[PDB]
């Protein structure tokens, strides 16, 4: 799709077995999303930095869909205000910004 | 120009007769710099709310130019980790996310 700006582009997901809705975020390096139940190994990551850092589960190589692109990625599983898809996902579906 | 993302995207601005450099994020809805003096009216605008909220001063319809293309928007001046091109700048320049 192109998707313009004018409103917040937020995606539809599958990730764990689950729809969610995520922000497509050139902002934010990492993928970071709420309450999901993965399978598989993961470590703690240390996010943020501002006020003190939020641990969140680092789970690498997890398939996920988005926007109907099935790729694969390091998702952080933990805390956050709202879903975001970061570049490191951007990438992997040729998520471009073109003007 | 077409944007892959694999690195921040980082651009150079003019704004207030200098040059600085700012990040392309798709995740803000308003674009925030620091240190710039502009001339003009402004007034007062809380934003953020994680923790408190930051004061920032808000210029409506300021002259900016982002990677060569000359437009005009909403600029919030103040404390800022980095400098930001929020969706707000993004649609004058015509800017989408194609994938
Ligand atoms: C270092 C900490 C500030 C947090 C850390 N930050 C980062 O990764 C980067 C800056 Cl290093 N943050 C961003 O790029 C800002 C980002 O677009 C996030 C989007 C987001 C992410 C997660 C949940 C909810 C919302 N925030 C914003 O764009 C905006 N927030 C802001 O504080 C803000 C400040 C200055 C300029 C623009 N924005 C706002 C519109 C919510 C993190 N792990 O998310």
């Amino acid at each position: 799709p192109q998707i313009t700006l004018w409103q917040r582009p937020i995606v539809t997901i599958k990730i764990g077995g689950q729809l969610k809705e995520a922000l497509l975020n050139t902002g934010a390096d990492d993928t970071v999303l709420e309450e999901v139940n993965l399978p598989g190994r993961w470590k703690p990551k240390l996010i943020g930095g501002i006020g003190g850092f939020v641990k969140v589960r680092q789970y690498d190589q997890v398939p996920i869909e988005i926007c109907g692109h099935k790729v694969i990625g390091t998702v952080l599983v933990g805390p956050t205000p709202t879903n975001v898809i970061g570049r490191n996902l951007m990438t992997q579906i040729g998520c471009t910004l073109n003007f």
